[PDB]
C-alpha cells in the first residue's frame, strides 16, 4: 500500500496549494477590471459555491465513463489549461477592442471551474480504494493525513503570496503564473504513479440503469391505488418487478446514507462565518501584543495552524483514551457531538462582541446629525446651538460629537467677546458627521467629515488644515494632498500602523524653512486632524487633534473561539467524508463523495441568502446564527442517527449476490 498512497498525498498537497493561492489573487484583479461597463462585480459571485456544483459533472463521469483514473488527468489538464489563459489574458488585457482581450479570460475563468469540481470527490475516493484487506484501522489513518495535507497547503500558501505578490501590478504574471506552475507538477507526480495504481472500470451507464429504475417505481408505485397501495419499501416493491435485485440493494444503501445530509448544510453556513463576518470583528478589536504586529486579516490563518498541530493529538491518543474507558466512540456519535462545539464557539463571540460595544463611539442615524466644533483662530469664541452654547479658546476643540436632529437644527450664531454675532447660512447633511471650523467672528468654515464608521482594515486615517494664506501641498509616505485652499480642510488617507513622516511644500513658505515633520506612532484605527500654522518666522507648524480614539480591545482574545471550531471542524468533517466513503456500494463511491461536497454547495447559499443587517446589533446575529437554527438542526440531526443508518456493511453485502 504505501507506494500507491505517497502520490496521492503529495499531489492534492500541491494541488490545494495552487487553488489557495489562486483566490487571493483573483480577487485584486476584479477592482482593475470592473472600471469597463460594474459588470466585473456580476462576473464574481459564481465561483463562491460554483467550484462545487462542478463536481457533480465529476461524478457522473467517473462511475459511469472512464472510470476514476482518467478522470483525474484529464480534468487536472483543462484546470492547468484555464490558469495558463486566464495569467496571459490579464497581461494581454492591460498590454492590449477591450472586451476581445477580456473574452480570454473568461474562458480561462471557465476553464478553471470544471478542474476544481471534478477532482474533489474523484481524487479523495481514488485514495480508498488502495485498502482492501480489512484494513480499517489504515484507512482510517489515510482520511486524517490526506486531511492535513490540505491545510498544509493552506497554510503555506498564505505566507508565500505576499511576499510572491509586488516583486516586480507588473508582478501579476508571475502572480498567476506561479500556482499554474506548481499543478503542472502535481499532475506529474500523479501520473508518475500509473503503475502502482489499482483501479477499476465501469461496466456500463450506470447512470441510466439508476434514472430507468427510479423512474420505472416512481409511475408504477403511483398505480394500484386501491390494490396493495401501501408499501413495504418506498421505492423496491414496485421497481423489482421488472429490474435486478441486486441493483435494487444499491440503489437503496446510497438513498439511506444521503437521507442524514438534508440538516448538515446549516453546519457548513457556520464554519463560513470565519472568513467574511469575524475578519470585519478583528478590524474594531486590534490591539496590538507588544512582541509583534499582526495585522486585522492575518488572524483567520490560526486556523489552519490548529488544525496542523490537533489532527495528530486527536488520533494519536485523545482516541485511544475514550476507548478505555469505554464509550465506544462511533462515527454518527462524533458528527453529532462535533456540530456542538461549533455552536459553542460562536457564543463566545458574542461574549466578546459586547465587550467591544463598550467603547466604540456612536455614528449618526437616520435624520440625526452629528457636529463637532473646532475653534483655529487666536481668540476665544462663543457659539450658539440648539439649545445650547459653546465657547472654546483658541486652538480648542469640543471632546464629543455633539447629536442634534436636523428638524431641530434651525439656527446657530456665532460670536466672540465684544465682538458682534454671525448667523450661520450654510447647510447640512442628514446621517453625516460634520465639523465646523472657527477663526474670527465673522470667518468660519463648514466641512463634511466622509467617515461615519471604524476604518477599513484598522488602518489610520489623517487630514490637514490650510492656515497659510497660500495655498499647501503635503506628501505622506506615497500619498500627496495638493492646492488645499487656505482655511479649508482636506479629506481624508488611511495608513497602516507605525511612525510616518510626510514633507510640506507651499509658494509662501521661504526655502529655508524645514518642510520635514515626522508623525506619532500610530496605532490601530485612529482617525486625527492636524492643523498648519505659521511661525514668527514663517516655517511651518504643526499641531494635533483626535476625532476617534484608538482601538483598545487586543486580538489575542480571539484565539478561544478560534480554538473551539478548529478542535469542532476536525471531529466533524474528518469523520465526515471518511464515513461517507465507508458506506457506499462498491459501484458508486465518487457518487456519494459528490454527495458530501454538495453539502458545502447548499450551505454557502444559507449565509447568503442571509445577506446582510436585519436587527439592531451584532450582538444577536451572532448568537441566534449558531442556537435557533445550529442547535436546532443538531437535535434533529441526532433524532434521524437514531434510526441506524449505520447498520449497513457495504463491503460484505455484495458477496450475498
Amino acid at each position: 500500500y504505501p507506494l500507491s498512497i505517497f502520490f496521492i498525498v503529495v499531489n492534492e498537497f500541491c494541488e490545494r496549494f495552487s487553488y489557495y493561492g489562486m483566490r487571493a489573487i483573483l480577487i485584486l484583479y476584479f477592482t482593475n477590471f470592473i472600471s469597463w461597463d460594474n459588470l466585473s462585480t456580476a462576473i464574481y459571485h459564481t465561483f463562491v459555491a460554483l467550484c462545487y456544483l462542478t463536481p457533480i459533472l465529476g461524478a457522473l463521469i467517473a462511475d459511469s465513463w472512464l472510470g476514476k483514473f482518467k478522470t483525474i488527468v484529464s480534468l487536472s489538464i483543462v484546470y492547468t489549461i484555464g490558469q495558463a489563459v486566464t495569467s496571459v489574458s490579464s497581461i494581454n488585457d492591460l498590454t492590449d477592442s477591450l472586451p476581445v482581450h477580456v473574452v480570454l479570460s473568461l474562458i480561462g475563468l471557465a476553464l478553471i471551474a470544471l478542474g476544481t469540481g471534478g477532482i474533489k470527490p474523484c481524487v479523495s475516493a481514488f485514495g480508498g480504494d488502495q485498502f482492501e484487506e480489512g484494513q480499517e484501522k489504515q484507512r482510517n489513518r489515510f482520511f486524517s493525513i490526506f486531511y492535513l495535507a490540505i491545510n498544509a497547503g493552506s497554510l503555506l500558501s498564505t505566507i508565500i503570496t505576499p511576499m510572491l505578490r509586488v516583486q516586480q501590478q507588473a508582478c501579476y504574471p508571475l502572480a498567476f503564473g506561479v500556482p499554474a506552475a506548481l499543478m503542472a507538477v502535481a499532475l506529474i507526480v500523479f501520473v508518475l504513479g500509473s503503475g502502482m495504481y489499482k483501479k477499476f472500470k465501469p461496466q456500463g451507464n450506470i447512470m441510466g440503469k439508476v434514472a430507468k429504475c427510479i423512474g420505472f417505481a416512481i409511475k408504477n408505485r403511483f398505480r394500484h391505488r386501491s390494490k396493495a397501495f401501501p408499501k413495504r419499501e418506498h421505492w423496491l416493491d414496485w421497481a423489482k418487478e421488472k429490474y435486478d435485485e441486486r441493483l435494487i440493494s444499491q440503489i437503496k444503501m446510497v438513498t439511506r446514507v444521503m437521507f442524514l445530509y438534508i440538516p448538515l448544510p446549516m453546519f457548513w453556513a457556520l464554519f463560513d462565518q470565519q472568513g467574511s463576518r469575524w475578519t470585519l470583528q478583528a478590524t474594531t478589536m486590534s490591539g496590538k501584543i507588544g512582541a509583534l504586529e499582526i495585522q486585522p486579516d492575518q488572524m483567520q490563518t490560526v486556523n489552519a495552524i490548529l488544525i496542523v498541530i490537533m489532527v495528530p493529538i486527536f488520533d494519536a491518543v485523545l482516541y485511544p483514551l475514550i476507548a478505555k474507558c469505554g464509550f465506544n466512540f462511533t462515527s454518527l456519535k462524533k458528527m453529532a457531538v462535533g456540530m456542538v462545539l461549533a455552536s459553542m464557539a460562536f457564543v463566545v463571540a458574542a461574549i466578546v462582541q459586547v465587550e467591544i460595544d463598550k467603547t466604540l463611539p456612536v455614528f449618526p442615524k437616520g435624520n440625526e446629525v452629528q457636529i463637532k466644533v473646532l475653534n483655529i483662530g487666536n481668540n476665544t469664541m462663543n457659539i450658539s446651538l440648539p439649545g445650547e452654547m459653546v465657547t472654546l479658546g483658541p486652538m480648542s476643540q469640543t471632546n464629543a460629537f455633539m447629536t442634534f436632529d436636523v428638524n431641530k437644527l434651525t439656527r446657530i450664531n456665532i460670536s466672540s467677546p465684544g465682538s458682534p454675532v454671525t448667523a450661520v447660512t450654510d447647510d447640512f447633511k442628514q446621517g453625516q458627521r460634520h465639523t465646523l471650523l472657527v477663526w474670527a467672528p465673522n470667518h468660519y468654515q463648514v466641512v463634511k467629515d466622509g467617515l461615519n464608521q471604524k476604518p477599513e482594515k484598522g488602518e489610520n486615517g489623517i487630514r490637514f488644515v490650510n492656515t497659510f494664506n497660500e495655498l499647501i501641498t503635503i506628501t505622506m509616505s506615497g500619498k500627496v494632498y495638493a492646492n488645499i485652499s487656505s482655511y479649508n480642510a482636506s479629506t481624508y488617507q488611511f495608513f497602516p500602523s507605525g511612525i510616518k513622516g510626510f514633507t510640506i511644500s507651499s509658494t509662501e513658505i521661504p526655502p529655508q524653512c524645514q518642510p520635514n515633520f515626522n508623525t506619532f506612532y500610530l496605532e490601530f484605527g485612529s482617525a486625527y486632524t492636524y492643523i498648519v500654522q505659521r511661525k514668527n518666522d514663517s516655517c511651518p507648524e504643526v499641531k494635533v487633534f483626535e476625532d476617534i480614539s484608538a482601538n483598545t480591545v487586543n486580538m489575542a482574545l480571539q484565539i478561544p473561539q478560534y480554538f473551539l471550531l478548529t478542535c469542532g471542524e476536525v471531529v466533524f468533517s474528518v469523520t465526515g467524508l471518511e464515513f461517507s466513503y465507508s458506506q457506499a456500494p462498491s459501484n458508486m463511491k465518487s457518487v456519494l463523495q459528490a454527495g458530501w461536497l454538495l453539502t458545502v454547495a447548499v450551505g454557502n447559499i444559507i449565509v447568503l441568502i442571509v445577506a446582510g443587517a436585519g436587527q439592531f446589533s451584532k450582538q444577536w446575529a451572532e448568537y441566534i446564527l449558531f442556537a435557533a437554527l445550529l442547535l436546532v438542526v443538531c437535535v434533529i440531526f441526532a433524532i434521524m442517527a437514531r434510526f441506524y443508518t449505520y447498520i449497513n456493511p457495504a463491503e460484505i453485502e455484495a458477496q450475498f449476490d
